[PDB]
Parts: C-alpha cells; sequence; structure tokens
C-alpha cells in the first residue's frame, strides 16, 4: 500500500498539477497527496449514493448557514485508515506529510459554535451510516483572516479558494433557480410569483468520510451565478456583464457575526438563497426515488430538515410555498406535511441574537412568502382565541409578527409553529427555552420541545488533534471508544496507576513543547516550560467574558510586582478569538489584552513568572494544534449565556481542567466527572437573576475589593496605554454603568478559584488525577451520542 | 498518427479506453448510470490532456537546456475556438480516440459539440494569433502566446424580432479542462498613485495593485514533440470601512480581466480597457524576465543582472498597438528598477519589439487621452514623453526648416485635447514594423508612416497572412483532406505548397466529380444544422453564397444585400426565366454600441422574411443570418461554401483571412482587390475568381473628385429601386421609416461608395450564376483555387517572421 500511494502521488503530480518535480513546489505536492487520498474515496462516495437510491433509507438533511469544517486532509486520512502509510509514503518521497498539510487552507465557513456543530454532526452522521447530507452555502470568502496591527485586529479577506479546492466537485449540471423580488398574482389556476429576478445556484459537492466504515456522505454547498438566457423585459454591453457580480455576491463572504443578528438585505438573500435551492433539491430527489396516494404523503416518511438556528427559517413557507402554488396540494395537507418535514435547533437566548425581519424589507423580496408567513400566523392566532378567547395579551406574545412600530417577523416563532420537535444545545438552555422563553409554546404542544446536549467528534478532535493522547488510551482499553466514547469510562480503573499518571502527564508535556515552538516562531516570546498553559479561545465577547480573564491577569502581575520573592506558580496565559467587525466592544477588549501582555511580557521582575499571548487567528486548524496543549480551560461566561459550549468539551477531552461557571455543558460536564473534578465558581443562575431583581451596582465591588481597584485604576489611567492614556474610557464606562454580564459580581469568587488552581498545578499526582477522571467521564460529550439522540426521538432513522 | 489494427493498436484503444472509464470515475465523480454527455466530454478531454503532458513537460526541459531564443506573442485576443479534435489530430490520436470512444458506445460528434469555444477574440486579429501559435509549435518555435484570461469572451448573439441581441458567454461555466493555473507565478501589477523624484531617482508611489494569476494551455505541434504554452493572465484583489462592501469591492479589481471589449476594428477610450493593455502588458514583461534571470543566460555584475544578451534570447511581437506600453513598460523596468542608462536600455528595448500593424481605418486607431494616462499611469506618461523628446531632437537634427514634420512624427497629438498616437510609440520602439498583406504593408510604408519609413528605410516590411491547414482543412473538411491525399499523399499538411500537385487532375473529369462530391456531402451536412435553427427549407441544388464575417460598412455586408434585393426583382419581373437558385447566408456579429452595423442586421432580416415566404420565388431564392457566427460555426459553414464573398471597398480590408479559408475548402471567390485577395488572384490567375470593382487607385480618384451617391442612383433604374423599395417601407411595412439611417449614410455619408461598385458588383454576380450552370467549368476553376491555395499557411507566414523578424529557425 505504501507503494502505490507514492506512485498515485508522482501520477498525480505528473498528470494532475503538470509538474516535473524539479519545478514542483510545497503546494503542488500537498495537491498530489490531496488527490490521491480524495481517489480512495470515491468508490465508496458513489456507492454510498447508489445505497441510499436502491434502500431509500428516510434521509436527513441537514440546513446550515455554516459549516465549520477547518482542513480535510489529516481528518480524510484518519477517517479512510490511510494516515499511517501516507505519511511513510511522502516520507519515502523526501518530504514531510506535517509540512504539506500546512499548506491546506481551512473551509471557514463559519463563526463559532453554531458552524462546528454542523461540521460534528456531518463526521458523526457519515460515522454512524445515516442516510444524511449537509446543505450550505459555498462563500468565496469564510471567516476573515485575523491579524494584530499595533495591538488591535485588522481583517483580512479570507481567500480560501484563491488556488483551488481539492475537496469539492461542481456540479452545474444540478444547477437551480432561485427567485427575487417580483409580484404576486392570485389566478383561477392558482397564485403566481411572477416578475421575479433570477440567481442561479451552482452545487459544489464535498465528501464526508465516516470514520472506518463504507460511508461516504456529501456536503452539498451553493454558489451563486448570474443567468445567461435573454429576457425580452430586457444600456452598456459592458456594464451589464460587469453588474452579473451584483447576483454573484449572495454567496460572496460569510457574515461575521457570532450570536449577533444584522438584518441586511444581503444576509436575507442568503438565507433565502441557500434555502430554495436545498428544498428544491431534496423534492427533485424525492421524485426521481421508488417513493417519487398523491406523490408527497410518503414525503416526511422519507425526508427530514434540521434547522440549524433561525437563519434557514424561510425554508418552513418555502416549502408550503412549493406544496401549494407548485404541487397543487390544499393548504392543510401541506401544512401537516411541512411540520413533520421539519425541526428546529435554537443556539441562544441572548436577545441581540435573535433574528427580527422587517416586514417592509420581506414584502419587497419575497412577497410569496410574507403572504404565506401571514397566514400561518392567522390560522395560528385563530386557534389560540379558541383557547383562550380572553388572553389578548398572549395574542401579542404568540403571534409571528411584532407589530411595535417598526413591524418585524419574529423567526424562532415561525420556526417553533412550522416544526414537530424544537431543542436546545444543553439541559440548562433547553429548559429556559421551554419553561421561560417559548412558554405560551411549549404549555400548547408540551412534546414538541426537547434538548439535545451538543458533542464534539472524537476523529478531529481527539485522534487527529492529539495522537499521543489517543494512542495512549487506544493501548489501554483498545479502540473501541472512537466509535462509542463512553468507553473512556474504561479508564476509572487506572486511578492509582502512577506509571500510567506519568505516561499521561508525559503526553501533555509533548503536546506543550510542540505548541511552545509554534508560539516562540510566531511571537517571539520565550515560554516557561514548566508553566501551566492557561487558555481561554473562543469568539471574542461580553458574554464570554475575556474581560473578567483580563482582570485576574492584571492581578497575577501586581502580586508578582509587590511580592517578588513570594512563591508563584508559573503561567501562560493564552487567550484567543475574533471579533465581529463592527462589535467595537470586542475589539476595544483584544486591544486591552495585547496592551496587559507587552507590559507583563517585558517586566524583567516578572520574566518567566507569567507571559501573556494574544492567539492570533483562532480557527478550527489552529484550535487543534492549541487545545491538546492546554492545562487550564477558562470557560467563564456569566451564567446564563452560553448556551451549551462546545471548546469547553474539547478541553475535556484533551486533558485540561476546566475553570468555569455552571453555565451550558459546563453543569453536564461537572455532573459527568463530579463537580469535586472541577474549578467551579462564582454566580448561579439563580443568583444572577437575584442580582437583577436587586440591580447591579458594579461600583460597589470596586470600592470594597483593594485588588479590584488597583486593576480598574490601571486601566483607566493609562497604566497599559501611556501613550494614551484615555484609550480604554469605553471598557471602564462599560464595566460601571452598562455591564450586562456582570464581570465585578464574578472577581472575587474568580480570583479565589485560580488561586486553588495553582495550588493543585503544584501537585502532579493530584492534578493528573483529576485530568484522568475528567477524560475518563467524557464520553457523553460526543458528537454520536448527540446524533444517536436527534436520530432517535426527532428524525426517526437508524443508525446502520 | 496512431494505430487501432494489432497488437499494440489493441492496446493503445485499450488504454484509452480504461483512461476514459478512470477520470469518469475518480475526476467527474460519477457512476456511469447517472452520467451525462457533458460528463463524457470531460472524461475525453482530461484523458487527451493527459496525452501531451509528458510532451509539455520535456518541451520546457528542452527550452531551458538549450536556450533557443523565445518568442514571445502579446495579444489582447486569442481566438481559439474548441479544442478537443484540434488536440487529437495534432497528437495523432483521433483514430484511436474515435474508435475508444465508439467502443464505449457513444457519439464522438456529440461529445465534440459539448465543448465551449475559447472565444478570446472579436474576429481576425485573435484568429491569426491563434493560427500563428498552432504554425509556431508545428514549426518547434520556442514561441507563448500570453494574453488575458477573459471570464465571458466575445457575446452569444442572438436574433429577436430580427435585431441581434447580446448573452454573455459565460464559457468557463462547467470549467476548463484544458487549462492549468500556476498560483506560484503570481505576479503585481500597479495602478494610479503619482511620480516622486527624489534624491534616489524617480519613484511611482502611492500605487493600487491588482495581483496576475496565470493559466497555461497547452499547444500541441501537428504530428511532432512540441507543447507549446498559451499563458493568459487572470486579475485578483490583493491580500492585503464596512467590512462587507470591502471584500465585495474586490469584484472592482477582477473587473479588469472581467470581459472581452466586443470591438471589432474599433478604437473605445475606456479606461476599463486601458488597464486591460496594462495589466497583460505588466505581468507579461515580468515573467519574461524572471524565465531570462533563471535561464542558463542569466548572469549579474556590479550593478547585477546584465541585460545585454536580452535581445538575443527575447522576442515579443505586438499584435496590433493594444499592447503598445510594453514598450514604455520595458524601459521603466530597466531604468527605474535595474539602473540601466536610458539610452542601453532603449537600444536594448528596440532590438527586443516588433510591431504588427492591422489596419489604417482611422476610427480603429488607437489614441489615448494624456489626461487618463497622467491618472492611471504616470511613470509610463513620463516615459513617452521622454520617448518623445529624444525622437523630435533627432528629427530636428535631421530636418532643421521642417516643422510640420515634427508635428506629423510626434508620439503626442497636440490639437485640442492631446492624445497618445500609439501606433507611433510602436514604431519608434521596435525595430521591426509589418502590415499583414502586400497592398496594406506598402500603404503603411509609403503613405501613413512615410515620415517614419523615410528615415528608417529598413524598419518597414510585409508578411502576409495564414491560416494554419490543420483546423482550417483537416479538421473542419476531413472528406477534402481525404480527398487531397488520396491523390497526392499527405505531405501537403506540413508544406502546403504542395498542393500545386492536385493540377495533374485538370481535366480529370472523375476528380472533378469527386470533387463536387465532397463540397455535396459538406452542404447536405450544413442544410440540415440550417433546417433545425431556422425557418426555410433548403434547396439542396443552390448555390451556397455565402459571407460571414464582423458586420461592418467596409466590408459591405450591405452592398451584398442590395444585390440580394436585386436578385429578388428580377424573379418577381420575369418569374418564368431562368435562375441559377442560390442559399445566400451572412453571418457575423456587430459591437453592441456599432448602431448602423445593427440596423444592416436588421435590413438583411427583413430582405429575408420577405424573399423566405413568398411564393412566387419559392426554391430559387433563400436567405439567411447565420446567428452566433463563431470559429466552430466557422468549420461548419467554410466547407458548405461554393461562393466566397470578399467585397470590401478597396483600401480598406489590411488582409483578410476568412477568404483563405473559403479557397482553401473549395469555394469561388467574389471580391475586390483589396488586401490578401489581390494575393489570392496571383497565386490561382486572377482569371480564376470573380474579381471586380474600383481598385485603390479608382477610389482615390473619386475621392479627390468627391463621391455623389445619388448619380449612381440616378443612372441605375435596378438600384433605384431596391433603395425606393428599402427607404419606403417595402422591407418594414409596420414601420416604413425604419431604415432612414441606413438612406442617409448611403447618400450623404457613405464613406465607403456602396453604390460605386454596384453596377460591377451585379454584372460579376451574373458572371457566376453562368459558371455555376457548368458544373465541370466551375470545378476546374475550384481544383485550381484549392492547388494555388499554399501560399496561404500560416506556416509559410510564420517561417517569415521566423527568418526576417524574430531572427530564429524552426526546429
Ligand atoms: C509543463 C509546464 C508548462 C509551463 C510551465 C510549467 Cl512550470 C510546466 N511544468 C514544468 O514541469 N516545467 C518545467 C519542467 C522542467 C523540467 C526539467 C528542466 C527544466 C524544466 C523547466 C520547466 C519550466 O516550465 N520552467 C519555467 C519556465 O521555463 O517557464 C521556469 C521555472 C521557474 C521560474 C521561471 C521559469
Ligand atoms: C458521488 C456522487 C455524490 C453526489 C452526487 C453524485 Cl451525481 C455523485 N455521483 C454519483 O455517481 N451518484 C450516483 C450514483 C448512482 C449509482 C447507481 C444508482 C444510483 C446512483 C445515484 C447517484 C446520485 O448521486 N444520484 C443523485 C442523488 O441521489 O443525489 C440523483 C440523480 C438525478 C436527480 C436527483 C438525485
Ligand atoms: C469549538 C470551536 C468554537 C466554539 O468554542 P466555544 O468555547 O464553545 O465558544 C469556536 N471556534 C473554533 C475554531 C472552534 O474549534
Ligand atoms: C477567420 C475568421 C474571421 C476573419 O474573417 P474575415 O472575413 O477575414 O474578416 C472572423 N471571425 C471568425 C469566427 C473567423 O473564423
Ligand atoms: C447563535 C449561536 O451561535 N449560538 C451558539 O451555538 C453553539 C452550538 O449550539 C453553542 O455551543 C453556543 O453556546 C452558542 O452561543
Ligand atoms: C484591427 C484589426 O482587427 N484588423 C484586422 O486584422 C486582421 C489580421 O491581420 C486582418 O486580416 C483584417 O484585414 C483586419 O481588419
Ligand atoms: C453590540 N454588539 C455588536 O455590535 C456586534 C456584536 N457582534 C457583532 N456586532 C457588530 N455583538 C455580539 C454585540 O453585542
Ligand atoms: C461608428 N462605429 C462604432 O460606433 C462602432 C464600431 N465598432 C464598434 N462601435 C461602437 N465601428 C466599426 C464604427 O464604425
Amino acid at each position: 500500500n505504501v507503494a502505490e500511494l507514492k506512485k498515485s502521488f508522482n501520477r498525480h503530480l505528473h498528470f494532475t498539477l503538470v509538474k516535473d518535480r524539479n519545478v514542483a513546489t510545497t503546494r503542488d505536492y500537498y495537491f498530489a497527496l490531496a488527490h490521491t487520498v480524495r481517489d480512495h474515496l470515491v468508490g465508496r462516495w458513489i456507492r454510498t449514493q447508489q445505497h441510499y437510491y436502491d434502500k431509500c433509507p428516510k434521509r436527513v438533511y441537514y440546513l446550515s448557514l455554516e459549516f465549520y469544517m477547518g482542513r480535510t486532509l489529516q481528518n480524510t486520512m484518519i477517517n479512510l485508515g490511510l494516515q499511517n502509510a501516507c505519511d511513510e509514503a511522502i516520507y519515502q518521497l523526501g518530504l514531510d506529510i506535517e509540512e504539506l498539510e500546512e499548506i491546506e487552507e481551512d473551509a471557514g465557513l463559519g463563526n463559532g459554535g453554531l458552524g462546528r456543530l454542523a461540521a460534528c454532526f456531518l463526521d458523526s452522521m457519515a460515522t454512524l451510516g445515516l442516510a444524511a447530507y449537509g446543505y450550505g452555502i459555498r462563500y468565496e470568502y469564510g471567516i476573515f483572516n485575523q491579524k494584530i496591527r499595533d495591538g488591535w485586529q485588522v481583517e483580512e479577506a479570507d481567500d480560501w479558494l484563491r488556488y483551488g479546492n481539492p475537496w469539492e466537485k461542481s456540479r452545474p449540471e444540478f444547477m437551480l433557480p432561485v427567485h427575487f423580488y417580483g409580484k404576486v398574482e392570485h389566478t383561477n389556476t392558482g397564485t403566481k410569483w411572477i416578475d421575479t429576478q433570477v440567481v442561479l445556484a451552482l452545487p459544489y459537492d464535498t465528501p464526508v468520510p465516516g470514520y472506518m466504515n463504507n460511508t461516504v456522505n456529501t456536503m452539498r454547498l451553493w454558489s451563486a451565478r448570474a443567468p445567461n438566457d435573454f429576457n425580452l423585459r430586457d444600456g452598456d454591453y459592458i456594464q451589464a456583464v460587469l453588474d452579473r457580480n451584483l447576483a454573484e455576491n449572495i454567496s460572496r463572504v460569510l457574515y461575521p457575526n457570532d450570536n449577533f443578528f444584522e438584518g441586511k438585505e444581503l444576509r436575507l438573500k442568503q438565507e433565502y438563497f441557500v434555502v430554495a435551492a436545498t428544498l428544491q433539491d431534496i423534492i427533485r430527489r424525492f421524485k426521481a426515488s421508488k417513493f417519487g396516494g398523491t406523490v408527497f404523503d410518503a414525503f416526511p416518511d422519507q425526508v427530514a430538515i434540521q434547522l440549524n438556528d433561525t437563519h434557514p427559517a424561510l425554508a418552513i413557507p418555502e416549502l408550503m410555498r412549493i406544496f401549494v402554488d407548485i404541487e397543487k396540494l390544499p393548504w392543510s395537507k401541506a401544512w401537516e406535511l411541512t411540520q413533520k418535514t421539519f425541526a428546529y435547533t435554537n443556539h441562544t437566548v441572548l436577545p441581540e441574537a435573535l433574528e427580527r425581519w422587517p416586514v417592509d424589507l420581506v414584502e419587497k423580496l419575497l412577497p410569496r412568502h410574507l403572504e404565506i408567513i401571514y397566514e400561518i400566523n392567522q390560522k395560528h392566532l385563530d386557534r389560540i382565541v379558541a383557547l383562550f378567547p380572553k388572553d389578548v395579551d398572549r395574542l401579542r406574545r404568540m403571534s409571528l409578527i411584532e407589530e411595535e412600530g417598526s413591524k418585524r417577523i419574529n423567526m424562532a416563532h415561525l420556526c417553533i409553529v412550522g416544526s414537530h420537535a424544537v431543542n436546545g444545545v444543553a439541559k440548562i438552555h433547553s429548559d429556559i427555552v421551554k419553561t421561560k422563553v417559548f412558554k405560551d409554546f411549549s404549555e400548547l404542544e408540551p412534546d414538541k420541545f426537547q434538548n439535545k446536549t451538543n458533542g464534539i467528534t472524537p476523529r478531529r478532535w481527539l485522534l487527529l488533534c492529539n495522537p499521543g493522547l489517543a494512542e495512549l488510551i487506544a493501548e489501554k482499553i483498545g479502540e473501541d471508544y472512537v466509535k462509542d466514547l463512553s468507553q473512556l469510562t474504561k479508564l476509572h480503573s487506572f486511578l492509582g496507576d502512577d506509571v500510567f499518571l506519568r505516561e499521561l502527564a508525559k503526553v501533555k508535556q509533548e503536546n506543550k513543547l510542540k505548541f511552545s515552538q509554534f508560539l516562540e516562531t510566531e511571537y517571539k516570546v520565550k515560554i516557561n516550560p514548566s508553566s501551566m498553559f492557561d487558555v481561554q479561545v473562543k469568539r471574542i465577547h461580553e458574554y464570554k467574558r475575556q474581560l473578567l480573564n483580563c482582570l485576574h491577569v492584571i492581578t497575577m502581575y501586581n502580586r508578582i510586582k509587590k511580592d517578588p520573592k513570594k512563591l508563584f506558580v508559573p503561567r501562560t496565559v493564552i487567550i484567543g478569538g475574533k471579533a465581529a467587525p463592527g462589535y467595537h466592544m470586542a475589539k476595544m477588549i483584544i486591544k486591552l489584552i495585547t496592551s496587559v501582555a507587552d507590559v507583563v511580557n517585558n517586566d524583567p521582575m516578572v520574566g518567566s513568572k507569567l507571559k501573556v499571548i494574544f492567539l492570533e487567528n483562532y480557527r478550527v486548524s489552529l484550535a487543534e494544534k492549541v487545545i491538546p496543549a492546554t492545562d487550564l480551560s477558562e470557560q467563564i461566561s456569566t451564567a446564563g449565556t452560553e448556551a451549551s459550549g462546545t471548546g469547553n468539551m474539547k478541553f475535556m477531552l484533551n486533558g485540561a481542567l476546566t475553570i468555569g461557571t455552571m453555565d451550558g455543558a459546563n453543569v453536564e460536564m461537572a455532573e459527568e466527572a463530579g463537580e469535586e473534578n472541577l474549578f467551579i465558581f462564582g454566580m448561579r443562575i439563580d443568583d444572577v437573576a437575584a442580582l437583577d431583581k436587586k440591580g447591579y451596582e458594579a461600583k460597589e465591588y470596586y470600592e470594597a475589593l483593594p485588588e479590584l481597584k488597583l486593576v480598574i485604576d490601571q486601566i483607566d489611567n493609562g497604566f497599559f496605554s501611556p501613550k494614551q492614556p484615555d484609550l480604554f474610557k469605553d471598557i471602564i464606562n462599560m464595566l460601571f454603568y452598562h455591564d450586562r454580564f456582570k464581570v465585578f459580581a464574578d472577581y472575587e469568587a474568580y480570583v479565589k478559584c485560580q488561586d486553588k488552581v495553582s495550588q493543585l498545578y503544584m501537585n502532579p499526582k493530584a492534578w493528573n488525577t483529576m485530568v484522568l477522571k475528567n477524560i475518563a467521564a467524557s464520553g457523553k460529550f460526543s458528537s454520536d451520542r448527540t446524533i444517536k439522540e436527534y436520530a432517535q426521538n426527532i428524525w426517526n432513522v437508524e443508525p446502520s
């Protein structure tokens, strides 16, 4: 097999890259290897499509505006069982596979957790043999490349397709028209949506290999193209051709907002674009099937469509439009079938994230969908009036339309009424969703609302990113854990095995040494090998409280400066993440962190006790490097704000201990591992509510806590910005008068908890014993467990 | 060519079938149960490209190892057409691929018809570049084509309510299996900014950057081991406000390579066009210099790289003035970047460049406003001014008392808005200037650039155009190619002058019938196409009378239309009188902004409607406006043609190349003594062409006298009738005034003297009809045309450029 891989590599270099080795580039070698690897899954890819056609399993369609896929080469090698043989083949060719792997651009087609969940799910669904396709947009530009210039974030275009993508296949044959604008006529042959502008949707297919099985599923991503046909309704010829750019702009760039709604028309076009192309494709495949007594009675027995957040909410009225206006089904039948087809996953309760589209905007762009939405709402409110004749406010609360001045469509409400199942993403969150946020809806339909706790794939997030740990675990308990991560509980038998604990520590140490080389190469800071790696990587947000971590960094710095001879447990503090470009406070927080880092790293009285890195361009491939090197994972969102989290799970699986609040899935991590094996601190959700009731006065904490006062005064008075002493005035103002996330209220408990972490870190046996308990309890957080639950309780499909 | 018989030939076919199936599977990722005809086309295309990779690599190695002098053909246009069949033929793989595809149960014609034209040109100029690439590869020259990878080539033409409409030519929609992107050779191109004159010298600063990403297409020689390269540049925004809008605004940089300017023989001074011209020049020159420095002739001294040997290792041909900015750009690189003394840099520049002039029509001449150039390319304006100053200083020295000569010879047109005469820039910056046919090159030398050729009497040359006999005989007319080979062997393909051996069959009635049979087969096949696309019943015994070329006043499709109406009126006047039946086909694109050309199309379609539907005419006369004329369609209609219409006003068509294609493929020519028509008459004998009308001196005499169109209208009853019908609404009854603009032009503003050639043209046409009634005489004349067409091989043309301009040797 090694010999044939080398032969295949050389054939691709020659015929595919059209290069003699004398003038080949590193990129050429990457592409030759990529093609060699892709070739190994084509047979199963084709045979999987045949199998689904032949056997007609119910299909699952995961519809998302985001797929945060990272790099594909190593993941594909691992899932096909080819990694070791490819490593050896490339070595024999006089190359280094790790160098080739670094050439590949991330498919950064998402913002954070939501998009990464979609990615993990694809992997899990393929590994479980489900007839599942991911449907999304092939953005020409993904999440921006982040650079730091003078300590500030600057954005560069993520031109990930510049040199091509060997992991996609365009299928222009399957191109479909999407309509916009136009007008509606209610004719005696049905409602017609006419005089529209057309944009074509060209699909690109990327293979999704199951881990060591026969399944290769598909991620189909749509790209926007201008139509070619002359219309009699049709100026400068050259400008007309250039203006084709306007249609093509629909798939140009991912909106870089994490947990934040921006009601831009282009974003609405993206949402409808993906929905319209996807539903047409699904219906085409259904009609071509052996199920293709009218045509669509079997549709929800053959089709499940999962809505990833409310971003593809328009799928609901689009399916109704197709059923009623095109296929001529009665409204009642169409609506029955629609509800049985769709399920909706809610990912946040933060109000700034909620999608509320102005009715005037929807009327202009999608007049027929607005009609359909108004009719869904009418039939919905008619029911509520029937059940609660007197409750006028309940009608207001439950309407899909918010009438308060500027009328807006509540897309979450649309998703709830149009779906048979609604789930949150962690127990704490799903409860809030059910019993608070959508109380009025769950009361009327109790069985609709569910929980499906998030998860992560142990292929990318253990086998790939941490082969040392994966190997060590395999050596002790075999490799069944890869496909059933609950098998990690067997590691509990090795508590008290001191040789094993040393082996476990050595794996972490090797990871840290490797990541330290990266850090020294990229940042030219000298890393203390014996320091605790204290890491907070996630999107920059007020709710995630990178700011709270920064206060702790400054607290540590001041303690060292005040007592230089005192025992200090050394740390490398790493904070990274992107800020949404329009998010002013997040950008200020990045500048604060880089400003602190500059002072701390260059103070000769501090030296190797404490180094601070703002980790630039945080993304999936970089997550894979830092996570395995981490000792302490920071998961410190205000209680009630992080729906689940998944970075938390990645760190747990990779041998880090967690400092965190009782928020999102942190709560379930504590349940699985034991609360005493996490560093839990701070206000619980009820404590936060009590402070809201009483009223939050940040000044009181600043006055009462001397260490906080010095930290805040330093920030406020130019200690970290001597050339611009008032630089951080907006942060200070926010902290004292507009802090929705109560940073000062958790500061004391946070610092005391951090003190306990440092104490435990001085005791390697105790530390590593606690680590083992975390790894051994991490099995619940496999996305294979998550997908099995969706399959059984939402989609009604069986792993195969 | 590769055998399909015996042990080895069976294996050749077997390997091709295996490769096809491998590509369908691994490349297209399709089970045959779901494969489309397009999938099969791509699987074959990939297979065929695989078969030239070895030679392509070994060609590059050979040029590196032996360092022959390289020829770089720099053009804004490469009108390449389809590549699959051309490549199969040149590699000797057509028979084997045909057999493989047949054994797979597929129709290779259907697969071939899937391919989009690479329509990256407007007409003759762009197609000449394409023929040249084929010939340069066939002759083993170390030659690359350099151009722009337009996302959209020449628009697709449709006819709606009788008018041209344009659709975007989205030729890359399904991908291009021929090209290979080369990311690592990306180069920056600079725009705007300003010039700083400092202690360290002149710097061009504060510029905007656009990246140029090259894509390589293989250019296989006919039956040799050479595969040359066509490198086409694509514009990208650099890597490095509303964030979203900043990302969308990257479209502005990428717009530089978005679309081919669809003007044929017409200058439109648009800023985007100037950007295109600089883009291709800047990326190309950087790439050429990089290759030179990497070569065995690359060496460094105290200043750095010695460029002394540069013009011994590099020739750059400027296809028209479109890449004229190459001259000041090479000077900019030499002087500003490499720090060469101006004098030395200018000497090297002149020895490197040669310029081909393609037209003397004034509306075609590039004259860029200096203010536009100052804005976009401020350093190039400075360099152009300095070239002009030193140029005029020499003229002052030689002709101290001739002030008007300075005005005439300046690169700058000073009157009103100052403009740069790009032709003048090309002449002074080049060591050789050539026109494209004897008559044209003489006008260029002795009239248009008289002041320059007097000063430098050896600079000016002629290189008569040619066409490749691969695409334009072997490929498009296999029936004729086979017949010729049966009679005289297959050595004509590489030495087309061997066609004179066909004179052995003068008076051989068996051969003359064979020639007619080939034409008839072509006509029947093409008639099937016409009846599928058009509501017409084609008379299979009719003469196919064809005028296909871009729509222009100078090319006089309008004159042809007057003859069509004349024929119609004769039939109506005397329905029982004998009439030699014709199918009149006129085709070509109009530039979208060219009002008169668009009116002429509408006239032709309006006439067609009347003629085709008049029951008194019936099968005597049918008229077709052939839509979307382009290279692949030219390959179909040309071999089906009996009479080739080449009727430009004397002095206006620099050469023409359609004329040559028709001659090679067994049509007789009706034409004026213009461009290469004059040379076709020389080769075949003037008595074997239907030559008519004013010659160039007659046109000059009429200009001097003053042209009064109404005199012809009053003197020629048949013309009067035609014009009155057009003017009065006979061809536009629902809109009687529709053709007012055509009538006004013809009477008061006709620079091309349509009425002045009408009488001679119609009389000449009468002679054609008479000959067509005598198949033996007709086909005897055809034989004499085919037999004399050897001069018009572009292999002959390229050998002359090689010897007399580039100083390179066929290998
Ligand atoms: C087939 C082909 C066509 C165009 C360009 C390339 Cl890069 C390729 N591939 C390729 O293999 N090129 C060469 C192979 C060689 C093999 C042995 C010895 C020399 C070789 C040179 C090339 C080659 O194309 N070199 C390019 C060039 O001549 O354009 C060279 C390389 C680096 C900088 C400048 C030019
Ligand atoms: C690997 C792959 C992934 C996605 C799409 C395709 Cl077209 C391919 N290639 C492919 O060969 N697909 C199929 C092969 C089959 C072989 C035997 C029997 C049935 C097969 C079906 C497919 C296939 O993908 N068909 C598509 C589909 O299921 O998406 C089908 C075809 C035409 C209209 C609608 C759907
Ligand atoms: C896992 C992951 C996330 C989500 O992290 P959280 O801490 O749960 O917000 C975001 N970005 C990347 C690149 C990830 O891999
Ligand atoms: C050969 C050719 C031309 C040039 O034709 P002329 O009659 O010489 O102007 C123009 N267009 C196409 C498609 C051609 O093949
Ligand atoms: C709208 C949005 O991006 N929500 C995010 O979704 C992911 C995946 O469910 C959660 O882990 C995270 O807590 C939450 O902030
Ligand atoms: C500017 C331009 O396109 N000129 C054209 O060039 C071709 C190629 O030489 C000639 O055959 C033709 O007569 C001439 O009109
Ligand atoms: C105020 N604000 C923003 O303005 C913002 C954002 N994310 C993106 N943007 C622009 N978030 C989370 C936010 O709170
Ligand atoms: C007047 N005119 C035009 O306007 C024109 C053209 N070709 C393109 N355009 C726009 N020609 C040849 C022309 O003579």
